[PDB]
């Protein structure tokens, strides 16, 4: 079940001049179980930018294609901002209509070093993007791809007119983000990202450190089957 994956909600709130977020979601296990995670992110524009009020980004992220050892992976994402209903039942520039990105990630999980280079594209106002990721070093990865999927693009969220789009407004200079993922079994991921615009292309530079994953746990043993809310 990698296609038509469930929607996950990033809870955005302004704080200390930054846009922060929380996700309290987890990985589906092959054995039908749940592997819970908390994600805290801080996004900070490189220039001063209008902050929105707190709001929700609904995200659908799919692995649409991969080779046999996940050293080539294709990911697709649909993201849309919306107002909180406060517990009620919900209802229905230099940034062109089409934009490419390039991503470079340097990583280590449980001390296994790896490098991923990717190229993506999509429609920043229509809530659509794809990327093709290639493991250039440390491949094949001896851990679940799922832990990396959400580290690969905030400019491609459709915002309604009334919600300031912090990510689009930050360009061309862009924004940095710092993320901690805490898994229920002691697994920790720390991510630092720099997002820029160079020659009409988004440039993503990602540093990732994963540690304290149990060697027999679902990440190191590749027992995960995508994210759920």
């Amino acid at each position: 079940g990698r296609l038509g994956s469930p929607v996950v909600s990033e809870r955005m709130y302004p704080e200390d001049g930054a846009l922060k977020s929380e996700i309290k979601f987890g990985l589906r296990l092959k054995d039908g179980g749940h592997y819970a995670a908390e994600v805290k992110t801080t996004y900070k524009a490189k220039k001063p930018v209008q902050l929105p009020g707190a709001y929700i980004v609904d995200i659908k992220l799919d692995i649409v294609s991969h080779n046999e050892d996940y050293t080539i992976v294709e990911q697709c994402e649909r993201a849309e901002g919306r107002h909180s209903t406060g517990g009620m039942d919900e209802l229905y520039a230099i940034i062109k209509e089409f934009m490419r990105f390039k991503v470079h990630m340097e990583g280590s999980v449980n001390g296994h070093k790896f490098e991923i280079e990717g190229e993506g594209e999509g429609r920043p106002y229509e809530a659509f993007q794809t990327a093709k990721l290639k493991v250039t070093k440390g491949g094949p990865l001896p851990f679940a791809w799922d832990i990396l999927s959400p580290q690969f693009s905030k400019a491609y969220i459709k915002h309604p007119a009334d919600i300031p789009d912090y990510f689009k407004l930050s360009f061309p200079e862009g924004f940095r983000w710092e993320r901690v993922v805490n898994f229920e079994d002691g697994g920790i991921i720390h991510v630092n990202q720099d997002s820029s615009l160079q020659d009409g292309v988004f440039i993503y530079k990602v540093k990732l450190r994963g540690t304290n994953f149990p060697p027999d746990g679902p990440v190191m043993q590749k027992k995960t089957m995508g994210w759920e809310a």
